[PDB]
């Protein structure tokens, strides 16, 4: 089953392809979305850049893994209140990203 995640104020519908936060509706592009998604449904564990690439991109992708890093970017701006020190998207220095469980 799929019906909605919350992770705060954060809301994710799998079914119908759409992201809230605060109650807001937040435009994410399939990509993005696909990417969130995953982390959200492994929510508080760290993925290397390169597990999330042949996850939400395909096995069949070797493109750079540096689009993985475009994309969580991109998240972060859409998402965000301060990217600067993101609330829910987290990087685990040298390690990889993971979506942070409010505690």
């Amino acid at each position: 089953s799929s019906n909605e995640i919350h992770i705060g104020s954060l809301v994710i519908f799998p079914d119908a392809y759409v992201v809230s936060k605060r109650d807001e509706t937040i435009e994410l592009t399939h990509r993005e979305f696909e990417l969130l998604h995953y982390l959200a449904k492994h929510i508080g564990q760290v993925m290397t850049r390169e597990h999330l690439l042949q996850t939400v991109w395909g096995y069949d992708y070797f493109g750079d893994v540096r689009t993985v890093d475009v994309t969580v970017r991109r998240l972060r701006e859409k998402i965000e209140d301060n990217p600067s020190h993101p609330n829910w998207i987290v990087t685990r220095r040298g390690v990889g990203y993971y979506l942070r469980n409010p505690e």
